[PDB]
């Protein structure tokens, strides 16, 4: 038997792509002049995989959920047929050189949680989020890619009115990837859409590190994740894209899984954001604090471990030709915050009218402008965007945040 055809699928049983659970086997193959992978089952399984398929009329029209194609029946099995993909998160991390991929990497990590932002907006819990069934398609006639969840054999779906769900025996996910409240002890809150917020979590840290994990050696994760022994090493303290990307892993990850921001919130964070929209959050939290009392609560929490954000003084930190242009106006306090954000707000109004050696030094807009400042103070956007929490609801800043 060279080529099985089983209605409008058809595949060579030598073109194995490997196997989901035991009892199953995945070919390529072809669907209506398309390529498909094409999962056979055994009869044991057909109404367990009909109710996965009843989920996935509804939740594959997004761009990063796979996308079903067909089912069809054979006198002894099943043949499910979705969307060829070029590779896994896993095959991509491990194998590719990280010198010549760019934002790729981000991109494919915000893609992911999209895909999850779809499914939990759905009431669906995957609960086996990992590198290994995160899918990368085949690229476009120029070499664009992009991530697709998979995998859907534990996802729950919650009743209309529920907001958790309960443990079963049996394993909740995949070893080194399951949120403590799974398997934990003297646990008296239910499981809900955040567990695969912290496996989200680890699977971040596992692209940006190039396949760490913030829980160590596959042999005693799991066990360091019930013990909350988790390390990101590889995230600088003084790099201003590690601390981002620290801030919010750390709370991807968190023990306790209120303190672990939903899908959207994810989707909102500075991570994610280029370094135009960067800049344009600090000029935004500039006009917004332009009229503000030095006592009232915004400008008290932006401040409010202020000094060792700044340096204890900005100006101090800044090079020659600025610190000169600044110390003229004779109004920056370079204890503050505030201060420090009205200065690069200037300098970006006024950019053209500048001295040249101050634009020079400066570099140019928007880029370069911006990494002058996120350099010489790492920790000032991750500590201007959870001050600014205070506004998360206002108008001006839901490009920022979410709610
Ligand atoms: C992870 C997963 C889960 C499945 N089940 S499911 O629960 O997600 C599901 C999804 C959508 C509708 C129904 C179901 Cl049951 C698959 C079902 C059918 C076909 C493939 C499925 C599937 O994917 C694969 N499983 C095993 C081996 C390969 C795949 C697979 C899927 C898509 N593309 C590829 N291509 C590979 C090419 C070779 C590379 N080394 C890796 C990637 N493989």
């Amino acid at each position: 038997t060279s080529v099985v055809i089983v209605g409008k699928i058809s595949f060579c049983p030598k073109d194995v792509l490997g196997h989901g659970a035991e009892g199953t086997i995945v070919y390529r193959g072809m669907f209506d002049n398309r390529d498909v992978a094409v999962k056979r089952i055994l009869p044991e399984c057909f109404s367990f995989a009909d109710r996965e398929v009843q989920l996935l009329r509804e939740s594959d029209e997004h761009p990063n959920v796979i996308r079903y194609f067909c089912t069809e029946k054979d006198r002894q099995f099943q043949y499910i047929a979705i969307e060829l993909c070029a590779a896994t998160l896993q095959e991509y991390v491990e194998q590719k050189d990280f010198a010549h991929l760019g934002l790729e990497p981000i991109t494919l990590l915000q893609q992911t949680t999209s895909g999850l932002a779809h499914l939990h907006s759905l009431n669906i819990v995957h609960r086996d989020l990992k590198p290994h069934n995160i899918l990368i398609s085949m690229p476009n006639a120029h070499g664009k890619i992009k991530a697709m969840i998979s995998d859907f054999g534990l996802c729950k779906k919650l009743a209309v009115g529920r907001h958790s769900f309960s443990r079963r025996s049996g394993v909740p996910g995949t070893e080194g990837w399951i949120a403590p409240e799974m398997l934990s002890e003297d646990c008296k809150e239910n499981p809900t859409y955040t567990v695969d917020i912290f496996s989200a979590g680890c699977v971040f840290y596992y692209v940006i590190s190039e396949g760490s994990h913030p829980f160590g050696k596959s042999l005693q994760r799991q066990a360091n994740i019930l013990l909350g022994a988790c390390s990101l090493d590889c995230l600088h303290p003084e790099k201003h894209e590690d601390v981002i990307a620290r801030e919010l892993i750390e709370k991807m990850i968190a023990m306790d899984p209120q303190k672990r921001p939903s899908a959207k919130h994810v989707l909102k964070h500075p991570f994610f954001w280029s370094l135009e929209k960067q800049l344009q959050f600090f000029q935004d939290v500039s006009d917004r604090i332009e009229k503000e009392s030095l006592d009232g609560p915004i400008v008290k929490q932006l401040e409010r471990g202020g000094r060792a954000v700044v340096k204890m003084d900005w100006r101090e930190n800044i090079t020659v030709p600025l610190q000169t242009d600044l110390r003229k106006f004779r109004t920056y306090k370079g204890g503050s915050v505030r201060d420090l954000l009205r200065a690069m707000r200037n300098k970006k109004h006024h950019y053209r009218e500048l001295p040249a050696e101050v634009r020079e030094t400066l570099g140019t807009l928007p880029d370069d402008f911006v990494c002058y400042f996120t350099s010489r103070f790492p920790h000032l956007l991750a500590h201007t965007y959870r001050a600014m929490e205070l506004c998360s609801h206002e108008r001006l800043f839901q490009p920022y945040y979410f709610h």
